[PDB]
């Protein structure tokens, strides 16, 4: 029930005035997930289209927004993937590193800067769970996974985690190494060192290497909270022949204090990107931002706010803000209103590529949102409507020879969610409606399901832990490339069911079973790229 992402500090969800979702490891081990897209598609407002199976290019669309309009943080610390030019993928990101996910929807550019429009996904790779764990998997598609993890001090003050994981099929191979050091100076002062890298091979061949190093100091006291954090990432993406290399440096400093019935915060955020020539000659992009945040509770009312100023070495200064008010009109029920502003920064290609253009400005969004949330007869629910006007979109004029700012996009959506228990059954449902169009031409965007329905259902029989997940992906427009000109089609969307089971044998030695695409239904999220739907996975874990 504690989440950071929102304001960079620990706080209760019931305190965040905006929809959010949290995923813990335990969930991920239940769902038996081998892919970050597997753990994301299950959540509200999210749809992921992939040109095939694991390893393949995927794009994430949050609440009908474009593929690069979501912010992926890794303890964030954004996702070592400026792109390389320029949006987040997560196809090649090792599920083994994921210990938790916090996801918040709506704009948060006013804390994080450029990139937060529609959503923020914060993939965290830290944990507090001592003991060593050796696991493995064998599935039905040449899938073979082995993993070993451990966390133990070493000190009584310092603690060390080490994990190595290996996953390939037969063509996608991933190898991953992670080590960490957590030292507590006092009962309030703490620090860490983090290093990790993965080397992936994806069959034309692709070879990507990444490595990340993070170091940080934190202070959490009775009233005052502060963090100083430092990150450097190095990715090399060899395609074949091309190479993309990006080096990313980050330094940020924030503070927060408990002033009354909430807090007030502020920090400074600096980022440097070194992109190598032919990557995407070479560019060095620099961005610095400054922001302030605030949460105040006053009698049945809630107020949460952030505002930021970014100075960007190519477009200069851009400012950003957001505000929410919550009203608990009767115990258990709340009405909530939010408004927010956000931006996406021009990327290397759009800026300095074959086509223009070095003077582009950021794509800008405004978002308004209304919501009712409640606890009723044991059901925790929420329903929101939102409207998102995006403008100064960067397009390709088709004529001169360059990118410019021109198109607009309206989005109107609705999200509803509920979780509740009946028997020994737990239910977790959501519905989404995304009406995303081109505001000028008034045609549906493309690649976005107009409706999604998600249902999860968990229950224990007899020491057998069962879980069933159901998804309806609605109708999307895409393009029939096969023939030029490429025109648009309509895929009808479909239903998928997955079934996962788990048995605790003895104590440290759980055996797990999964069946994806229960009915072995054939469908595509991206026109032309066949999905792989009929896999049996069998897996285990031993703890000691
Ligand atoms: C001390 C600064 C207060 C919040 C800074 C960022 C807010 C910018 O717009 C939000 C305020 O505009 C409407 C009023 O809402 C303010 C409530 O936010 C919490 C203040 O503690
Ligand atoms: C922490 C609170 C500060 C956030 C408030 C920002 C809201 C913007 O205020 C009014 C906006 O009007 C400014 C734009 O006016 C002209 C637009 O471009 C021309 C430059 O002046
Ligand atoms: C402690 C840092 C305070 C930062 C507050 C502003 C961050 C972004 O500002 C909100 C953007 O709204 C308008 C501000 O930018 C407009 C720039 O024009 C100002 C001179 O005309
Ligand atoms: C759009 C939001 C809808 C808000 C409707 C809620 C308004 C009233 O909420 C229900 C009031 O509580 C009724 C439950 O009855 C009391 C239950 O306690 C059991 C013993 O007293
Ligand atoms: C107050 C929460 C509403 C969320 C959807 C349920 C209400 C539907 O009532 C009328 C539907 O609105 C007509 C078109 O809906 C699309 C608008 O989506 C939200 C952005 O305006
Ligand atoms: C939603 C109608 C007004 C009362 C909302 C109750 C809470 C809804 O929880 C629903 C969980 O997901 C299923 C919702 O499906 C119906 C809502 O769809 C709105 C249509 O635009
Ligand atoms: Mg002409």
């Amino acid at each position: 029930t504690l989440v950071v992402t929102a304001n960079r500090f620990e706080q209760p969800r019931s305190t965040v005035l905006a929809p959010t979702t949290v995923v813990t490891r335990q969930d991920i081990d239940r769902w038996q997930s081998t892919s970050v897209n597997d753990v994301l598609r299950r959540l509200p407002g999210v749809d992921i289209t992939q040109n095939g199976g694991s390893g393949q290019l995927s794009s994430i669309f949050i609440r009908g927004t474009n593929a690069s309009h979501v912010l992926v943080l890794i303890d964030g610390v954004r996702l070592n993937l400026a792109g390389v030019s320029g949006s987040a993928d997560l196809s090649q990101f090792p599920i083994a590193l994921v210990q938790r996910v916090e996801y918040i929807r709506g704009p948060r550019s006013a804390v994080y800067g450029s990139d937060a429009i529609g959503g923020v996904v914060n993939i965290i790779t830290t944990r507090d769970e001592p003991g060593t764990e050796i696991s493995a998997g064998w599935g039905s598609n040449s899938y073979q996974n082995y993993d070993v993890s451990t966390q133990q001090q070493l000190g009584d003050k310092t603690r060390v985690t080490l994990l190595g994981d290996y996953a390939h099929t037969h063509g996608f191979l991933s190898k991953t190494l992670y080590g960490a050091l957590e030292h507590n100076f006092t009962d309030a002062w703490s620090g860490f060192v983090r290093g990790y890298g993965y080397d992936n091979r994806t069959n034309d061949t692709r070879k990507l290497y990444s490595q990340s190093w993070d170091a940080g100091l934190r202070y959490n006291g009775e009233l005052i909270k502060s963090q100083l954090i430092t990150s450097y990432s190095h990715s090399k993406d060899y395609n074949y022949a091309t190479l993309d290399e990006m080096k990313q440096y980050t330094v940020q400093w924030a503070n927060n204090v408990i002033v009354g019935h909430g807090s007030i915060g502020a920090g400074v955020d600096m980022q440097m990107q070194m992109t190598t020539p032919g990557t995407g000659d070479g560019y060095d992009q620099r961005n610095t931002g400054i922001y302030l945040t605030g949460l105040q509770q006053v009698g049945d009312f809630t107020f949460e706010g952030a505002a930021r100023s970014d100075d960007n070495s190519q477009f200069g200064r851009h400012g950003t803000w957001q505000t929410s008010a919550g009203w608990e009109f009767i115990e258990g029920y709340r009405f909530i209103a939010s408004y927010g502003t956000s931006y996406k920064a021009p990327n290397l290609g759009q800026l300095y590529g074959f086509y223009g253009n070095p003077n582009l400005d950021p794509e800008k969004s405004k978002q308004w949102e209304g919501a009712f949330e409640g606890l009723t007869a044991g059901v925790n629910w929420r329903i929101s409507g939102y409207r998102n006007d995006v403008s100064d979109l960067i397009d390709y004029d088709d004529h001169t020879l360059k990118y410019y700012n021109e198109g607009k996009a309206r989005i109107k959506g609705v999200e509803a969610t509920a979780n509740f228990d009946t028997g020994p059954l737990t239910h977790t449902v959501s519905y989404d409606y995304v009406d995303a169009r081109n505001a000028i031409t008034d045609t549906p965007l493309l690649r976005r399901a107009k409706q999604q329905v998600k249902y999860q259902l968990d229950w224990q029989l007899y020491d057998f832990d069962m879980g069933m997940t159901m998804q309806y992906l609605g109708t999307r427009y895409d393009k029939d490339y096969s023939s030029y000109p490429y025109q648009t089609v309509k895929m009808g969307g479909v239903s998928l069911w997955d079934l996962a089971v788990a048995y605790p044998v003895t104590s440290h030695l759980t055996v797990r079973g999964k069946i994806a695409n229960l009915f072995d239904k054939d469908y595509e999220t991206v026109y032309g790229y066949q999905t792989a739907g009929r896999e049996y996975t069998l897996s285990g874990s031993y703890t000691f």
